[PDB]
């Protein structure tokens, strides 16, 4: 089998992205945020804290004659940007693109954090890291990707984001028109439970590449790109005008500015993320200061490549018994 969905940014900025699925029997269908930095499936619904639904499209189980609630089962998770929400899980038919799981742990929410509630573009989160990661207790439950694996005719799935446009999540196949040149696969280690890879190195503009190994996590979840401090320090010195703020809480620049591309390795491969998608506008409404789209990850921990750095690429996540990643140009 295979699946094939759109996905659709939430606003102007590229914020985060959004993919239709139906859950239960009728369908009811959920804009979800397909998230490969985590691994639960969590939706908002009728059992979510009334106070905190603002807009959102909600899942119904009463509704669902598919729907089994997963008897003392319940999750929690809190996110890198400190957002959060928790409830209990029920199991239920989910279909992403025409691909089907039964039986999937749905994960809904009794509590949202404001972050979530405040936006009324995203229903849930679909993840799509490793299983390891889900949240679920006292019984761990498997991503929709998991579940869906061994039916698929590859195993594995594809993110094509778009710039400022849709762009397309598949499941069990390659789209070979959906990229130019070719696919370079790199090595995976999953024991964060993440995708997380290491970069051959960079480029600020038509600079010279930089060789150096740089470990992070390919993660459609996070809106930025999240680099070493030395890297990011590189890129926006070539900005006039380009500043860290603690105040506002990352790089900032003139919006009068052109920005710069910046490129990442994958093996001897390079990927390059054009100028334009560095640009996330003015830190608040009518500033001529403009938020920037590389930011340092001192103090995460983690290097994070969101999707400032995915959306430059056409991304495969090789599920197979060794996970592996591939990018190309597109």
């Amino acid at each position: 089998s295979t699946g094939s969905a759109t996905t659709t940014p939430i606003d102007s900025l590229d914020d985060a992205y959004i993919t239709p699925v139906q859950i239960g029997t009728p369908a009811q269908t959920l804009n979800l945020d397909f998230d490969t930095g985590s691994s639960d499936l969590w939706v908002f619904s009728s059992e979510t804290t009334a106070s905190e639904v603002d807009g959102q499209t909600i899942y119904t189980p009463s509704k669902s004659t598919t729907a089994k609630l997963l008897s003392g089962a319940t999750w929690s998770i809190s996110y890198g940007d400190g957002s959060s929400s928790s409830g209990d899980v029920y199991t239920d038919t989910v279909s992403v693109g025409g691909l089907t799981v039964t039986g999937q742990a749905v994960e809904s929410a009794k509590k949202v954090s404001s972050s979530f509630t405040e936006d009324s573009t995203i229903d849930g989160l679909l993840g799509l890291a490793f299983s390891t990661l889900n949240t679920v207790s006292p019984t761990q439950q498997k991503t929709f990707f998991d579940n869906a694996k061994a039916s698929l005719d590859s195993p594995v799935f594809t993110a094509d984001l778009g710039y400022h446009a849709p762009g397309t999540y598949n499941f069990g196949f390659i789209d070979t028109t959906a990229y130019t040149g070719s696919i370079t696969y790199t090595a995976v280690s999953t024991k964060q439970g993440f995708w997380e890879w290491t970069s051959t190195g960079y480029a600020v503009g038509s600079g010279t590449f930089k060789s150096t190994s740089i470990d992070g996590i390919a993660d459609t979840g996070t809106t930025l790109l999240y680099l070493p401090a030395t890297v990011v320090s590189a890129y926006w010195a070539q900005v006039s005008g380009a500043k860290s703020s603690s105040s506002v809480g990352g790089y900032v620049f003139p919006c009068s500015a052109t920005l710069p591309s910046f490129t990442f390795g994958v093996g001897s491969a390079r990927i390059v993320i054009p100028g334009d998608y560095i640009d996330f506008g003015p830190i608040s409404t009518g500033s001529s200061s403009c938020f920037g789209g590389i930011q340092s990850s001192a103090g995460i921990g983690i290097n994070i490549f969101g999707d400032v750095a995915l959306k430059a690429a056409f991304v495969v996540f090789n599920g197979a018994t060794t996970p592996t990643l591939g990018f190309a140009s597109k």
